[PDB]
């Protein structure tokens, strides 16, 4: 139903192998957004076409202030097009490169927003979201926007043991991701980073990680609770949102 004619096109916010993201403007409303233009030659060269169609169908039906909104989508002879909510302050990945580490307050707020968008995704029957720093955009007021949309070394770094060991994964994966994020926000590096993929797998599968001196005991307690080998041993989202160090350092309500 949407057409490229309906949009004024701006500078590239990001170039990729699968395609481009443009600053754009719906000509009618002058509303400003982001156009993810994808080349189906590369939706062919890889096997993502079906996963892509799915993701669009799920994300369209999602509406949360901490989830990047997919407004709509269209296609053409050569390309796919994705009408996305524009988040003007960049990815959390960039920000972490800027600041090196985050304070307790910023970190707890990000964790609060994530836990809320992840409990909503759970209720909406979405059990997983990648939530890696490069998939987390920042809105006008610095608010987090989960943007699990696009795929364009630390591939292993955020994955829980049930995955890397080739097993079965439930909702509890999102708890492990939180612990990894919470660690990285505070320390500037994911807890299991290593020079080789094998060493990273070794630390993940044996939950082997340590804290630099400055990470306060509430922070250690939450991270430790989250980074459990057994999935069922990981707390539910509501215990994270109601956790002492969260409640004590978060500025955004639950
Ligand atoms: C899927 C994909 C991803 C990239 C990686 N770049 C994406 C664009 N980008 C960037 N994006 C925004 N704002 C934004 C992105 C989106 C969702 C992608 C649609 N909605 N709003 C802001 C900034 C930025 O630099 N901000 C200020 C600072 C610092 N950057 C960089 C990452 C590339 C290509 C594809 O296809
Ligand atoms: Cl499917
Ligand atoms: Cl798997
Ligand atoms: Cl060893």
């Amino acid at each position: 139903q949407w057409a490229l004619e309906d949009f004024e096109i701006g500078r590239p916010l990001g170039k990729g192998k699968f395609g481009n993201v443009y600053l754009a403007r719906e000509k009618q409303s002058k509303f400003i957004l982001a156009l993810k233009v994808l080349f189906k030659a590369q939706l062919e060269k890889a096997g993502v076409e079906h996963q892509l169609r799915r993701e669009v169908e799920i994300q369209s039906h999602l509406r949360h202030p901490n989830i990047l909104r997919l407004y709509g989508y269209f296609h053409d002879a050569t390309r796919v097009y994705l009408i996305l909510e524009y988040a003007p302050l960049g990815t959390v990945y960039r920000e972490l490169q800027k600041l090196s580490k985050f304070d307790e307050q910023r970190t707890a707020t990000y964790i609060t927003e994530l836990a809320n968008a992840l409990s909503y995704c759970h209720s909406k029957r979405v059990i997983h979201r990648d939530i890696k720093p490069e998939n987390l955009l920042l809105g006008s007021a610095g608010e987090l926007k989960i943007a699990d949309f696009g795929w364009s070394a630390g591939t292993l770094d955020y994955l829980p043991p049930e995955m890397i060991e080739g097993r079965m994964h439930d909702e509890k994966v999102d708890l492990w991701s939180l612990g990894v994020l919470c660690y990285e926000f505070l320390v500037g590096k994911p807890p299991f980073e290593a020079n080789t993929y094998q060493e990273t797998y070794k630390r993940i599968s044996r939950v082997e990680f340590t804290f630099p001196d400055f990470v306060t005991e509430g922070a250690r307690d939450l991270i430790s609770r989250l980074l459990k080998h057994n999935p069922s041993q990981r707390p539910m989202l509501r215990e994270v949102l109601e956790h002492p160090w969260i409640t004590a350092n978060s500025s955004k309500p639950s």
